[PDB]
């Protein structure tokens, strides 16, 4: 029915796609500074307040509900003090102000325009269309209110950077909003409302053509100069400031979201509980959107804690992509009966299977061709990626063959959980392993005997679980393909995979950290199955408790990516 | 009946009394530089924002008349429009941009809250209140408009004065306009359109009286100030200083105000064409009123040109009021009966009659304390300057006694008929006395013989008159006391020492000066009295006549105060 979610997988895969396209002419050294220059003034100057003005021309303010902005400006504010008290009350007084002034504000402001847009257009296109005109009252006004207070203190650490005493309040907060209105966007705001006024609701086609033409493009531009922005702006940083951005990113994407929830609910008293059920989506999905590259030209232009700021943009773009992904997908479950619920599953399963398997023979190329997987322990890792990106591939063939063939579904199935399989008791074979050079041994290690058994012993389980369990082709998901006893053989290789990791705990320290990530969805898949067999009935919390062990099992790829990636 | 003009002159008497206390109290080293700032900066930040305050939290726009605002803004601008292509066409581009900076805001900018306000509300206090609340429409709108134009010259000037080619127009845009609306008037308007929406036409009443004791006291500071802000900046300038000046000057008091006339006419198209007179006579005054020193504030802090403007600004106060009060009784005389308009020459008469006795007393004082009248030729100018004050003496009584005693009235009469023409034989006198100096004859010169001669022969003309003449006291003017040979005897005496004057044309160069001045109003006489006599029938012209004639007769003292002063 309502809240199509289909499309919203689409619209990140070209949303990203651009920004990719974009860094790879980056690093490439294809494209210079003078066109990337050129691209981002037409951006600033050109596109953005052509886009603005003619969406803020037609606006139709008779029919618009501020319960939206008064719910979304009191969160940010909120937000906004709680950063400020608590950056003014831990940071050292030796440059405490311009903390204060650049760190809540990258707490409020985000990426709504390039980014936020084209997911708001593609889930709210057909169903909620007014929503797409929300976005342009959140950005200028919380910008109005919140950024200039924050001006004043980067100021007030200027000032006190001078130690020049003359120099009075009002001349300060002077050159605050001097600063905040030379950005471009408030005066284009203005005389946006300014022509909206005048011309009443009217737009004149002379220029229609030519603003649609300008406004058209600005998306892909902003995101092909966003894309080109973070070539090499990723440095290491210290443990403190490793913690601090942690602490932003946090405050970002799970403080903020939950907070516009609670008070969205407690603000707004209307009826037909689905349009509130409706508007709390709206504006926790508005919540989670990232950071713009807004306070990124703030810091550069105060020439102060850029870095820190830069990357902590950069990589908020990309870690934002998966949080709103299983946001939207969470938020939609309990509107749903059972089998939309698992059609749904697949989808998502699909989803993250493809990007992972884009993952999988990526970091299994960059092992290959790098020829280190000769000595120990590098040849046992590229064969538990072998059966990630073989599960993975089965996920893709399984959802394909999932009611086309009969004697094709039972041999994906009987290989897919091989893998799968594999994959369980291949973490517990890598913990021996860790294990036994951590003892320093001067014991041959029988690899022979290790790989064989590691693909044996799971093909083996699969082949007796076929003899002695009973097919059940009703059931959609590959769970409860046979019935209890599958799930009860995952169960015991859990319980035996996960003993042997525990009893167990040159990169030895990117195996170990493997050997820990690894192990916590372990927990989650064996809390999974331990209580659907023991809570025959159905409770009301396993929907998360599936749709994560089905994430974990169908993109754990994804942490093999990151740490054994680069 | 309207336009009670009987209260101009005491307000043009105590707004120019607290300017001369201000200055008395300047020149002798009584006050100094400290509570002399502190006065102005409380002008500048504290009374003045609360009275404009106080006067726009009430306004009632709903009843307001725009053909007002229209007209005098449209004025303004082709007057600005007018000077600014004049000085960019003249001036020579060394400094061109500079003038066409600060000359124009020169002809735009008046003082029309200290100086003004007090003769409109004397003016139009009973009559028509609501016009003292068009004045705070004009100084600060027309200021949003045409000064900042200017400021951009000046800012092109000192781009120009600094060579630095990277400075862009965007640049000096922002810096004019920064410049303008850092100046107070600009914000405090805003905050109080700002106020008056938001209360609704409410004013507190626990900063009430706090506006009003601010308020009230701004103009007799203002006033004060200004005095302190002219002790010494009165220099001796250049011929072309002074050939521009006056051309500025001219421009300020008679091009504004035609201008204003005429469109006034041209737009306004009511009905109740006694209305439009009177919109017509407001628009008038307002456009003679003088240079306010803001003008001389930004010449200072651009440090450009600022002794010329500080000088024509300074003239400009003093030169005003003459022209202002000729102007109010000149519009008033067309609406009025005959007998009114005698009454109304018979004031202005004892105005300028007082004023100028205080002149001549002064005059006199200093020139018997020089001991200068002992050689040539002084002494004659002496006994000139006692005719003229005798005679401003026999104004006084006689207003005094028109209709109060019969041989006080004929003795009165006689002795002032015998002063006046003592002056104008004296200027004969003068112009022979003159005429055998140049003639370089060491010839002794009977000095005893003129001078009895000067007080003996109009003498003779009086007796004659009075003993030849036919008492006429239902005549209130002063010129039909007898009738027909009165003025004829006049003409003769004015025919006579005209042709002495013509046939004759130590500090020779003032008793040359005075020598030409004089003789501009004796023609003056002339025409009058040959018009009367001519032309039975009256005309329409002879009312001006008569009020120059008047005014020349019974002001004469002020040209010698200004050449025989200083």
């Amino acid at each position: 029915p309502s809240m199509s979610i289909t499309r919203l997988f689409p619209a990140l895969l070209e949303c990203f796609g651009i920004v990719l396209c974009g860094y790879i002419a980056g690093r490439a050294n294809v494209i210079t500074s003078t066109q990337a220059k050129g691209l981002g003034n037409f951006v600033s100057r050109f596109a953005l307040p052509a886009l603005l003005f003619k969406n803020m021309v037609v606006l139709n303010f008779s029919n618009v509900d501020w319960s939206f902005l008064y719910s979304i400006l009191i969160a940010k504010a909120s937000v906004f003090f709680i950063v400020c008290v608590l950056t003014l009350l831990v940071a050292s007084p030796d440059s405490r102000f311009s903390k204060a002034g650049l760190f809540p504000i990258f707490a409020t402001q985000s990426n709504d325009f390039a980014l936020g847009y084209p997911i708001v257009e593609a889930l709210y296109q057909t169903t909620y269309p007014e929503y797409l005109q929300y976005i342009y009252l959140v950005a200028p006004i919380s910008l109005m209110m919140l950024n200039p207070i924050g001006f004043i203190f980067c100021e007030i650490q200027k000032w006190k950077d001078t130690q020049n005493a003359s120099q009075n309040k009002i001349k300060i907060v002077g050159l605050g909003l001097l600063r905040v209105l030379q950005n471009p966007i408030v005066f284009m705001v203005f005389i946006g409302i300014a022509f909206n006024f005048i011309l009443d609701r009217k737009v004149p086609v002379y220029v229609e053509n030519f603003l649609d033409g300008l406004g058209n493009s600005f998306s892909g531009s902003a995101l092909f100069y966003l894309g080109l922005t973070m070539v090499g702006k990723i440095k290491r940083l210290k443990k403190s400031a490793f913690v601090v951005l942690i602490l932003l990113i946090t405050a970002k994407l799970l403080v903020l979201p939950l907070l516009c929830r609670e008070m969205v609910e407690l603000l707004d008293k209307g009826d037909s509980v689905v349009n509130h059920t409706s508007l709390s989506n709206y504006a926790f999905l508005y919540g989670v959107f990232p950071v713009a590259p807004g306070v990124a030209i703030f810091a550069t232009q105060f020439n102060m804690e850029v870095e820190i700021i830069t990357s902590g943009m950069v990589i908020s773009t990309f870690v934002s992509a998966p949080i709103m992904y299983v946001s939207a997908w969470l938020l939609t479950f309990p509107t749903m009966d059972p089998k939309p619920l698992a059609y749904a599953i697949q989808n998502v399963s699909f989803d993250i299977s493809i990007v992972s398997l884009i993952s999988l023979i990526w970091s299994l190329a960059i092992l290959l061709l790098s020829k280190k997987y000769k000595q120990l322990p590098h040849m046992l890792t590229t064969n538990l990626l072998i059966a990630q990106s073989i599960v993975c591939a089965g996920m893709m063939i399984w959802n394909f063959v999932k009611e086309k063939n009969f004697v094709g579904q039972i041999l994906v199935f009987v290989l897919l959980y091989s893998s799968l399989y594999s994959t369980y008791l291949w973490t517990g074979l890598l913990a021996i392993s860790l294990f036994l050079l951590k003892k320093r041994e001067r014991v041959q290690i029988p690899v022979g005997i290790i790989i064989i058994s590691g693909w044996g012993i799971p093909a083996l389980l699969v082949g007796v679980l076929l003899i002695t369990g009973k097919h059940n082709g009703d059931s959609i998901d590959s769970a409860f393909f046979y019935g209890k006893e599958q799930m009860i053989t995952t169960a015991v290789t859990l319980f035996c995979s996960i003993l042997i990791a525990g009893i167990s705990l040159q990169q030895l320290t990117r195996h170990v950290l493997l050997c820990l990530l690894l192990i916590i969805g372990l927990f989650a898949n064996l809390s999974s199955c331990l209580w659907w067999l023991f809570n025959q009935e159905p409770g009301r919390l396993y929907v998360e408790l599936q749709f994560f062990c089905a994430v974990f099992n169908f993109g754990q790829g994804f942490i093999s990516f990151g740490i054994f990636g680069l």
